[PDB]
C-alpha cells in the first residue's frame, strides 16, 4: 500500500489528482482518502475507490472504527483499460466527492465523515503503477 | 415471467435465440433456461442470466432444488443499451453455454446440471420486451 | 404472502407482535414492515427480516423506490428452530427497531424510512405458519 | 499468516489438529490448507475455512490458479466463542474432508484438489493465537 499526505486535508474546492497505468492482467486497485495513516488498526476511511476487472465494478464504500458503510456501485461504464494511462480527479465540494476519470465525471460519493479536514491521506493499492499525485 | 417451451430440450449444438428491446428505463432483466416451467415450486434453472442495469452487471447462476450456486459475473463490457434492439444467442456446447450478444461472445457458463435434454423451457421476466423467440 | 394493516402505523413505543411456527424442513421466511401494502410494484419497506435455515443467517433491509440499502446481519445466534413455535416482538424507538425473539434482544435496526407513521403494513411470507399477529 | 508443513501431505485417514484461543474482540480468523506454502504467488488452497464472528458464518472455499470455487456455509451453528479455547480436527477422508470443532462434527467439504499427497501445508491467519498444531 502507499500513502501520500494531502497538506491541509480536504476542503470544498479542493481536488486530489492521481495519475498512472494500469498493469497489463489486472485484478484490482483501490484509491482511498482517509483520515491518518494508521494501518493497524486502519484508518477511517471517507472514500475508498475499487476498481474490479473481472466484472468491471468501480465499489465505493467508507470505514469508520473498523464499521464498513452502504457499497455504492452505480456507474455509467467501467473506465479503465489494462496497460493504459489513467487520470482520476476526485473533487471535494460541501455535499460530496465528485469523481472523474479522463475528464468524465464518473460518480459522486456524499460525505459520511462529515470532518473534512481530517481525511489527509490517500493510500493507493493494487494493479497499477503510480505517475503523478497532486 | 414468460415461459416459452424448448421441443426436445438442449443438446451440444443447439442454440436459443432470444430477440427483444430494453425498456426506455431500466432496473434489470433475466433469461433463464429451465428443467420445466414450475413457479410454485421453481423450476431447477440451468442459467439465470441477470443483467443489472445500475451497475451494469451480467450475473450468472443455476438453481437446484432451491439451492443456488455460485454466481458468476466476469465480462468484457456490458452488451445492452436502454431502448435498444438486442439479440442473445445460447449455445450448447458439451461442457458449457456461450452466450452471444449482438453476435458477439459474452461469456462461457459450464454446465452444473447434467441433464441437458431435460432443460426445455426458457423464462424471461423484467424490463424488455420480446420480439422473437427461436 | 399475506399482508396485515396496522392501524396508525409505527410511533416510538409502539410493538408489533408476531407469533408462528417454522415448518418442519425450512429454507426460508421473512417479515416486513412496509409502507402501504402495493406489491406491483412493491411498497417501501421500512424493514425486512430473513432468516435463512441453511447458514443461520438473519439478514436485514429496507427498499426505497425499488432500491435496497445496505443489508446487515450482525447476530448474537440465530434463534429459530424448524417446526418450533417462535414470538417476534418489533419495538419501534425513536432511532431504531429493537428486534426480539422468544424475549431476548437480537439485533438494532436504524430508521432509513423516517415516516414513521407511513409504516402501516406487516408483509409476511415464506416456511412458516402465523398463528397471532398484534 | 502462519504456515506449518505437513509431512507427505494428506491422505485418507490422516487428521489434522489445530488449537487455540479465540481473541477477545474477533473479527474473524482461518485456518486453510494449501499446496505448499507460497503467498507470491499464493498457493492453491485444498480448503480455506473462515469463522467470521459478526454474523456468526464458518465459510469454506477453494482457490486453483488464484480462481475461487463455490463459497459454502451450511452449518448446524457456530462453534467458536471470543476469549476461550477451541480445537479443530481437520479429518481427510478419501471423497471429503471432515471437520470437527470440540469432538463435534461441523460439516464436510468434498475434495476440488484431487492430488491430496500435494496438500502439504496449513497457513493460520488472523484474530486467534495458536497452541497446538498435530
Amino acid at each position: 500500500p502507499f500513502c501520500g499526505h494531502i497538506k491541509g486535508g480536504m476542503r470544498p474546492g479542493k481536488k486530489v489528482l492521481v495519475m498512472g497505468i494500469v498493469d497489463l492482467n489486472p485484478e484490482s486497485f483501490a484509491i482511498s482518502l482517509t483520515c491518518g495513516d494508521s494501518e493497524d488498526p486502519p484508518a477511517d476511511v471517507a472514500i475508498e475507490l475499487k476498481a474490479v476487472f473481472t466484472d468491471r465494478q468501480l465499489l465505493r464504500n467508507s470505514c469508520i472504527s473498523g464499521e464498513r458503510g452502504e457499497e455504492q456501485s452505480a456507474i455509467p461504464y467501467f473506465p479503465f483499460i489494462p496497460d493504459q494511462p489513467f487520470r482520476v480527479e476526485i473533487l471535494c465540494e460541501y455535499p460530496r466527492f465528485r469523481v472523474f476519470v479522463d475528464g468524465h465525471q464518473l460518480f459522486d460519493f456524499y460525505h459520511r465523515i462529515q470532518t473534512l479536514s481530517a481525511i489527509d491521506t490517500i493510500k493507493i493499492n493494487g494493479d497499477l503503477q503510480i505517475t503523478k499525485l497532486g
